């Protein structure tokens, strides 16, 4: 069915990580094939890569993968196969991965430079689990009872092994770990195995008699089977070993370590005549110790040659100088030191004068120089005859170069007879674990470094063998030349095996690789899995090739491995990279009670309670995507992978911690009668049985052996006494777990809680899809410490039922035989007195322990949560997409946005936003201000929020979320949202306290997603198809255009207003503005779709025309105040953009308004017959701005007083505007008036600027020039279609001026005015004073202004007019006023509003400071260097269009030869947007901010969400859609 | 370069997509309607063997003027 899993990656290749799981590896659930399906009818899984858009990686991107194309092929680890990654601007790609079988599979991704070289990324691996199956029924992974047994002590004969088979069955383990059953060494130990290829001739003779054993146990006995495979030894009497001694690291293979070899034949020769002399042989004396060291200081270390191995023979280089002196006798260099630096003389001929392999060990003078080298630089430096004191001078200088190899030889024999009398005096004198046997034969003083032999290659060698270094490193190849350890004697060495050493590959031991391989493979033949001894001394390399030899073999083979590396993190790597399916955790190394509860704690689940993980809002949501009406496309039969809800966004992969396979006893650790006592071998399997993973046990642990059994020695056989000890319970244990394997899946579906108190460990384990349980009381017997009495136990909203209890006694010794193994006799009584108190009020159950409850015991409760039921889970994440079909993208705001401000309006004030205690509010009274703080929340599991701890205190924010929608009940679709809502938090409540955090996140998330997906449906293709960032900004338009009480943009009826900015911009008089309605008009309506609403707009401010001009406030119809020059040229311009977007937009010149205001400029007429009186066709009305600003406009500000502008001086409400006829430019403003976007009129009487403006802009601005020019365009080609019916235009003194000589005009003109030359020479043709001068290369920002220096500042307005009308621009003019701009005024997300060179540059904006600055004091910064976000906008939108026309490297040749942007540009877009899609991942409010302060600084007094900060953005990706992705 | 009819006017730059019905056996036509005289050319672009783009020269072919 859907086998699929979403793997997100970042913009460097790099997965992404979902959840805070901690360190793991990318691992897939081990799940079942579908019904009646095998390897190969379909894929197992399909990984769906995801590729962010524009993404420096998508440039020339391939995705490289060693996953074979189809079944048929097989798996190679170096060969990967080509996939093209689809790029784009907008949409994301998406690659599968298509598996057919289990194994190791990794990936990287090859890329274009920003350097045009070739790039990769690191390999990213991931694991497919084998599913393991006994006859037709699925074992889950975490469901394994293994059951390691050791072959020698199990009878000669096979029915003799078949009696401890039936034993195993009966304690109802499913699979058995074998010792491997091969031919076994010279000491018959296990590990020591003398041929690889063929099993013990004790019991087996071929492969179809074991075969038929292990398929026995799976028919008989429901028990899969599996090995020890041995990688790093073999035995020391190996008739290969003759044949290929190559095979193992000797004198000629691995040649530093000559030197150990004559050392550890320098002690077998010693130990044979060390009792000749023997003055202490084998006493246990201090005089008995030293005397031995005595022995060692002449008669091996005094007669080692005082180790040439280091030291540069003295006078055997001297004898050989005057031997060669005569050769190469010059050095033409001068930087051979003096003999005044006689420390530095000497290391300079050790970097020019020396043979190879200088400074390491080899043979016996291994390091030497080189003599005509040498010579030459003592005649250099001294004499070219040799007589000259060379013989004291090169002696004096070979001294010095030997003086810190002595000093490396005195550190290494200290550590050689330091490690010889502390290891020797373990043996004998140290009462930890003696033996003081006479020095034999068998047992010398030395434990053999070397297996010394006669190959049968007519050659004698000397192997070592492996071991471990007490502390060190296991990374490190001990018998490589990067260790000293067999020299130093740091070794603990296993006399049964011998080296195997593996090269590079199979080319450095070709016989030892062969002869591996087809060992791995006929185990893999017969056996389920492997088990890795040391699995961290085995080179990666090694393991790696041999595992996928095994895999080829048998595909569903299951790897265990004693994986204890450096780390977690090389952990994860091993287990990565050779496919490791299980670690292996014992409970016998914790030494105390509470490093066992510490233990159990890391592999019994997640707490209870946990964050489930849902898609927010940092996913993409495809308008074209499937669904699951009612969450019903699912069958068990299929074994599918299940979606999050609703919607079909694949479960997504994270990285995982690596499954453990937990034992409670090893072949290896000392028993529980050892190491404790006895009676805890109850409590400590129960508190292992109860972790959710795989466990298991050696055999001995459940029968209360007595102690650990030698591997090496013991020949006893395992008993025949049946059900003693544990075996009862591990019965009990191990049917427990059946019963729950069959509904738990993946990590977030087992919860645990464990508590330890002195000798109790408590573990609860809960399924968190039921709510059924367990809960376990484990008193631990470590020692015999008294009796101690458990608290109350105390579980809330649950009842308990009492499953089973059992104490463990002894009763008595062991027996002492010389034939079979037997254990500790025992006694199992069961325990009652267990007090389970319930009360119907508090639906609390107390759980009393009766005071017979000895140390040793257990009690098993079954446990069941109240009000969780089965089907909880499919009543939460289903009926949210019906719910939401009769949302519009008006009522989405009501349900996930409004501000507590705009709450405030509906409420009149009494609701607002939910007060989280020791927090806050969220920022959004709908879902996003729950899921801005719940995503930190569910990504790290933080149950200790304030958030989390106020929802399991009370249901107050549960009913608060329902109880909103009251206000907005009446609107489309969201009552049925709010019943959803009410019927889903309703069953939440009757959950217990601790769950409700995790289920309400739940709930919010859904509905979250179902309402974003919803706004991707009604919103058009480009928006609905594209990034999460661009969703992401789409999801603005819903944030500001709402339905107020308190304000509309109609003085008639209250119908959706596009807010300037959250939320300080919301209610009242301060929602809808002119000027930032129409600016970001284009972005949030057009761009999304929202074709109908942006009508609205554009008729509502229509009828409020007055002065020619567009109000900058609008209250509805009531009191516009006209402070505005810019808003009227805006609002042409979006009337353009509507047109030119909206299909058959050319209609909306032809509606009718009703305009509210007589056609002359005289009063306020609310209440009139001037209101209705006449209407107008927004065709009459754009001209009516054309005629009147041409035509001379003159008024001042009615109203004008204290009930207007506070601040305002009288001269100012005196706005005038008119036309420069010689230039058709459109001057106006004063020094005392505000009319553009830079408005901040001074407030500040102790800095003495009340109503003087921080920024007036006088005179001929580019912003309102450049849409003038796109206007004149925009109305001559609607002429020459009929559409416009306007052909002249009236001046003040009365001619008529043609529209197209207008247009010419300023096409003459406009450059000539504003343009500043880069030369000198030309500034007599563009109108400069050049000693008011700032930079060249520079359009202005101001014409004929006030202040002549504002002219010729550096402001980011002019890109309003490059984006408006290009026509006006000569490109390369325009492409280097642009590229200064970009390194000068362009800040991180917002656009410095001033140039920092300048004098009245101040960029830090704080509205609320007293001083007496004329620019800090009250906020009069404004607009003179803060940056802001919208100015970004209209930048990259012209940054792109003039470098496209200008720099040839930013186009490619495209499809019909159409020129296309070359990604060299696309790469430098992508990455002036990255900090805008940072701000908008981590921000509270879903948008980008009004304002910011120098270089990124967080502005405290912007808005943090702003109409046309994003929609500036908007525009940029509709110019690149709408006219290239075609 | 060719308009698709006669109330498109003629751009040199403007080139118009037409799909080529790939078949092992059958060769396919495709029709090229010139309404007015003047200079046309055309040119094809396919998938390389390298799984890349490949285009062709432009091949021109007059129409005469009728007088
Ligand atoms: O009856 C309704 C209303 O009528 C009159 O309104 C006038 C104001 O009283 C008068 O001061 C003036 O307001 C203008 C201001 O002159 C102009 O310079 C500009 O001001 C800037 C602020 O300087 C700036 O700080 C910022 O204000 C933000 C602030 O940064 C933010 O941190 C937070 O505090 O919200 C503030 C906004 O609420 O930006 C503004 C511009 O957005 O623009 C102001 C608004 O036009 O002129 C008004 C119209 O005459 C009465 O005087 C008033 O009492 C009545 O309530
Ligand atoms: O919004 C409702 C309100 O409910 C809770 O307030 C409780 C709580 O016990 C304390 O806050 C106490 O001081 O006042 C109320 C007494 O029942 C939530 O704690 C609070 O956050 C929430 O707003
Ligand atoms: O002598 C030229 C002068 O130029 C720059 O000064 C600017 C000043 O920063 C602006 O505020 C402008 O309006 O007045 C000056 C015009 O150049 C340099 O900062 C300055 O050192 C230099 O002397």
């Amino acid at each position: 069915a859907h086998r699929t899993l979403l793997l997100r990656l970042s913009d460097s290749g790099e997965p992404v990580t979902s959840c805070s799981y901690g360190q793991g590896v990318l691992t897939l659930p081990s799940l079942p094939l579908p019904q009646g399906k095998k390897l190969g009818d379909m894929p197992v899984y399909t990984v769906k890569l995801a590729i962010p858009a524009g993404s420096p990686v998508t440039r020339d991107g391939l995705i490289w993968t060693n996953c074979p194309p189809d079944f048929s092929t097989q798996f190679d680890r170096e060969k990967f196969y080509k996939k093209i990654i689809k790029t784009s601007f907008h949409e994301d790609d998406h690659i599968d991965l298509d598996i057919y079988v289990p194994g190791t599979y990794c990936f990287y991704l090859s890329f274009k430079n920003d350097k045009d070289e070739l790039e990769t990324t690191r390999k990213f691996y991931f694991v497919v689990l084998p599913i393991l199956s006994v006859n037709d029924k699925f074992i889950p992974l975490n469901s394994i009872a293994m059951q390691s047994v050791v072959s020698k002590w199990m009878g000669p004969t096979i029915k003799d092994w078949e009696k401890v088979f039936a034993r195993v069955a009966s304690k109802k383990y499913n699979m058995i770990h074998f010792t491997p059953l091969q031919h076994r060494g010279e000491s018959n130990s296990p590990y020591s195995i003398y041929d690889q290829l063929e099993f013990d001739p004790t019991v087996f003779k071929s492969e179809k008699e074991v075969a038929d054993m292990v398929e026995r146990l799976r028919t008989e006995h429901n028990i899969l089977s599996l090995t020890d495979i041995v990688f790093n030894h073999t035995a020391n009497n190996s008739q290969w070993l003759l044949d290929h001694p190559e095979a193992g690291y000797n004198h000629k293979t691995s040649p530093h370590l000559i030197s150990a070899i004559e050392l550890d034949k320098k002690l077998l020769d010693f130990s044979e005549q060390m009792e000749a002399l023997g003055y202490p042989v084998d006493l246990k004396t201090v005089d008995d110790l030293i005397k031995v060291m005595d022995g060692i200081k002449e008669h091996v270390i005094g007669e080692l040659k005082l180790w040439e191995f280091y030291v540069v023979d003295v006078k055997q280089t001297v004898s050989e100088l005057r031997e060669k002196w005569g050769n190469s006798k010059s050095w033409s260099d001068d930087n051979i030191p003096s003999k005044d630096d006689s420390t530095n003389l000497a290391q300079f001929v050790r970097d020019n004068a020396t043979e190879p392999g200088f400074g390491s060990l080899g043979e016996r003078g291994s390091n030497k120089i080189n003599i005509d080298k040498f010579a030459a630089i003592l005649k250099k430096l001294h004499s070219e005859d040799y007589n000259n004191g060379i013989e004291e001078l090169a002696t004096k200088i070979l001294n010095d170069i030997n003086l810190p190899f002595y000093k490396e030889y005195d550190d290494d024999i200290n550590e050689v007879l330091e490690q010889l009398f502390n290891r020797i005096k373990y043996l004998r004198i140290d009462d930890h674990g003696p033996k003081q046997g006479p020095i034999t034969k068998k047992l010398p003083l030395s434990e053999p470094y070397f297996t010394r032999f006669k190959a049968k290659d007519g050659e004698e060698y000397a192997l070592a063998n492996n071991g471990a270094i007490w502390d060190g490193n296991p990374l490190v190849d001990f018998a490589s030349s990067q260790s000293k350890a067999y020299l130093r004697r740091e070794v603990i060495v296993w006399g049964d095996c011998v080296k195997l050493r593996y090269g590079k590959g199979p080319s450095d031991s070709p016989y030892l690789w062969e002869r591996m391989s087809k060992y791995v493979e006929m185990n893999a033949r017969i056996f389920n899995g492997f088990r890795i001894d040391n699995c961290h001394s085995t080179p990666l390399h090694v393991g790696q090739y041999f595992l996928d030899v095994a895999r080829r073999v048998n595909p569903n083979l299951y790897v265990v491995a004693e994986l204890f590396s450096g780390s977690e993190a090389m952990d994860c790597l091993f287990v990565e990279r050779l496919g490791i399916s299980s670690l292996i955790r014992e409970a016998m190394q914790a030494w105390s009670e509470e490093e066992l509860s510490r233990l159990v704690h890391r592999h019994g689940g997640r707490p209870i309670g946990s964050y489930k993980f849902v898609p927010l809002d940092d996913f993409p949501y495809p308008a074209d995507v499937k669904i699951d009406e009612e969450y019903c496309a699912y069958n068990p039969d299929d074994h599918s992978v299940k979606c999050v809800s609703e919607i079909m966004i694949p479960k997504t992969l994270t990285a995982t911690p690596p499954h453990a396979l937990f034992m409670d006893c090893t072949h290896d650790n000392e028993t529980p009668n050892q190491k404790r006592t006895v009676e805890d071998t109850l409590p400590n399997a129960a508190l292992v049985a109860f972790c959710s993973s795989a466990i298991g046990s050696v055999y001995g642990y459940d029968e209360v052996f007595p102690q650990l059994l030698d591997l090496v020695q013991e020949k006893r056989t395992y008993s025949c006494a049946e059900n003693t000890g544990i075996s009862k319970v591990k019965t009990l244990l191990n049917n427990m777990r059946e019963e729950i394997a069959s509904e738990a899946v993946d990590i977030e579906d087992s919860e645990m809680h464990v508590h330890h108190d002195g000798q109790y460990i408590t573990f609860h384990r809960t399924n968190a899809k039921n709510g059924k349980g367990w809960y376990l009381v484990a008193r631990t017997k470590f020692h015999s410490s008294g009796d101690q009495m458990l608290p109350r136990i105390k579980l809330s909203q649950t009842k308990a039922t009492f499953k089973a209890a059992f104490s463990l006694e002894r009763t008595g010794d062991a027996p002492i035989s010389d034939e079979i193994i037997e254990g500790i006799p025992t006694k199992l009584r069961e325990l009652t007195g267990f007090d389970i108190g319930f009360d119907e009020n508090t639906k609390e159950t107390s759980i009393l322990l009766p005071q017979d409850f000895p140390q040793g015991s257990i009690v098993i409760f079954e446990t069941q949560q109240l009000g969780i039921d089965d089907s909880l889970d499919h009543f939460i994440r289903s009926g949210a997409i019906k719910a939401t079909e009769k949302l519009s993208l008006e009522s989405i705001n009501y349900v996930l946005y409004r501000a507590e401000q705009e709450e405030y309006d509906y409420s009149e004030g009494r609701s607002g936003a939910y007060d989280i205690p020791d927090y806050g509010k969220p920022v959004y009274c709908g879902l996003q201000g729950w899921v801005s703080i719940l995503r930190k929340i569910i990504f790290y599991n933080d149950l200790a929020h304030p958030l989390s701890n106020n929802l399991r205190n009370g249901h107050w924010a549960v009913d608060y979320v329902v109880n909103r929608l009251d206000l907005y009940k009446d609107k489309e679709g969201v009552a049925e949202v709010q019943e959803w809502l009410r019927s889903r938090m309703e069953r939440i409540k009757q959950l217990p306290s601790y769950l409700v955090p995790s289920f309400f996140a739940l709930v919010v998330g859904i509905m979250y997603g179902c309402c974003r997906l919803r706004a991707m449906q009604l919103m058009s293709d480009n928006v609905g198809k594209s990034t999460v960032f661009v969703q992401s900004l789409a999801m603005t338009s819903i944030q500001m255009v709402s339905a107020m009480k308190s304000t509309s943009i109609l003085p008639d009826q209250n119908i959706a207003a596009m807010a300037a900015g959250l939320p300080h911009f919301s209610t009242n008089y301060m929602r809808c503005w002119g000027r930032d309605v129409f600016i970001s008009l284009r972005g949030l309506l057009l761009t999304t779709g929202r074709y109908e609403e942006a009508k609205e707009h554009i008729l509502a401010f229509a009828k409020t025309l007055k002065h020619g001009l567009i109000p900058n406030l609008l209250d509805a119809g009531r009191n516009p105040r006209y402070n505005a020059r810019d808003a009227a040229w805006f609002f042409v311009q979006a009337i353009q953009d509507y047109v030119t977007i909206v299909p058959g937009g050319v209609s909306l010149l032809q509606e009718k308004v009703t305009r509210r205001f007589p056609l002359d400029d005289e009063y306020i007429p609310y209440d009139d017959p001037k209101a209705f009186s006449y209407s107008s066709t927004i065709e009459e009305i754009i001209y009516e701005i054309l005629n009147r600003h041409a035509g001379g406009i003159k008024y001042r500000e009615a109203n004008a007083g204290p009930n207007l502008d506070r601040v305002m001086k009288d001269e100012g409400f005196n706005v005038e505007v008119n036309v420069d006829w010689e230039t058709g430019l459109i001057h106006g403003g004063s020094q005392f008036n505000c009319g553009t976007w830079m408005d901040k009129m001074g407030e500040s009487e102790k800095a003495n600027s009340v109503g003087v403006p921080g920024t007036p802009r006088d005179g001929a601005a580019v912003e309102i020039n450049g849409l003038l020019k796109s206007c004149l365009r925009f109305v001559l080609q609607l002429s020459k279609d009929g559409k416009f019916k306007y052909t002249e235009v009236t001046k003040p003194d009365g001619s008529k001026i043609s529209l197209s000589s207008w247009n010419d005009l300023l096409q003459e003109n406009f450059e000539r005015c504003f343009y500043v030359p880069k030369n000198k020479e030309d500034d007599n043709k563009f109108e400069i004073d050049a000693t008011i001068i700032n930079r060249r290369g520079i359009y202005k920002d101001l014409y004929r202004s006030g202040k002549p220096y504002e002219d010729y500042q550096f402001r980011p307005n002019f890109t309003i007019a490059m984006v408006v009308a290009p026509e006006l621009f000569t490109p390369d003019y325009a492409a280097g006023a642009i590229e200064l701009a970009d390194q000068v005024l362009r800040g991180p997300v917002g656009m410095r509003t001033l140039d920092p060179s300048d004098y009245n540059y101040r960029p830090y904006y704080n509205n609320g400071e007293d001083s007496d600055d004329f620019a800090t004091s009250k906020g009069r910064n404004y607009h003179q260097g803060p940056e802001w976000v919208w100015c970004y906008g209209y930048f990259i939108r012209a940054y792109h269009y003039f470098n496209f026309l200008t720099n040839p490297k930013c186009q490619v040749e495209g499809s019909a030869k159409k020129l296309k942007p070359s990604s060299y540009l696309y790469r430098k877009l992508y990455s002036r947007l990255l900090k805008h899609r940072e701000w908008i991942e981590n921000s509270p409010w879903a948008g980008l901010a009004e304002l910011t302060n120098k270089d990124g600084e967080v502005c405290n007094d912007s808005s943090p969400t702003q109409a046309w900060s994003t929609g500036c953005l908007l525009d940029l990706f509709y110019d690149l859609w709408i006219s290239y992705e075609e």
